[PDB]
């Protein structure tokens, strides 16, 4: 018995109950980015950059 | 018994109950990006960049 | 018994119950990108960049 | 326009999301009654006795 | 316009999200009554006795 | 416009989110009554006796 990786739990979501009552919901975007309504998300990365809900703007490079 | 990778659980979502009552819901986009309504998502990456709900804008490169 | 990869669970979604009542739902796009309504999605990548719901804008390269 | 019975809603269940993870579940009965696991039930009675989940025991009448 | 019964809502359940994780669950009954696990139930009665989850015992009548 | 019964809401349950994690749960009954786990229940009665979760014992009548 070495158990280098034994019974683990990483990057895990469980047992989520959610209600959302909304009569009106609007999103208006003119350029850029909008991220809305992220729920019950799990991720695991090995040797990388992990972004869950990352809104980024204009990425310009002018020479 | 070495169990290098034994009984694990990574990048996992389980047991999610969700209700969403919305009489109206609009999204208006003019250029750029919009990400909405991501639920119960799981991902695992090995040697890579993992993005779940990533809205990015204009990626320009001018020379 | 070496069990290098034993009984594992990665990039997994299970046991999801979802209700969505919406009388009206509109999406208006004029250029760019829109991603909406992603639910119960699982992915695993090995040596790659994994994106689940990634809206990206104008990717220009001018010389 | 009299609208004696207009747009009503009585004895109604709507928009229910439910998850139930149970590895083991036993019921042992020796006489009597057992009622278990009633979900999302609606009833309307007019001039009567309405019982949804009513477990009753030995109803004896000896003379 | 009299609207004796106009737009009403009585005996109504809506928008319920529920999760239940139970590794073991036992019920042992020896005579009598047991009522368990009633969820999202609606009832309306007119001129009657309404019981939702009513466990009653031995109803004896001896003469 | 008389609006004897206008837009009302009576005996109503809405917008309930519930999680319940229980590794073990036992009920042992020997005669009598047991009522457990009633959630999100609505009732309306007109000219009657309304009981939601009413456990009653031995109802004897001896002559």
């Amino acid at each position: 018995v070495l158990y280098v990786g034994s019974k683990t739990k990483e990057g895990v979501v469980h047992g989520v109950a959610t209600v959302a009552e909304k009569t009106k919901e609007q999103v208006t975007n003119v350029g850029g980015a909008v991220v809305t309504g992220v729920t019950a998300v799990a991720q695991k990365t090995v040797e990388g950059a992990g972004s869950i809900a990352a809104a980024t703007g204009f990425v310009k490079k002018d020479q």
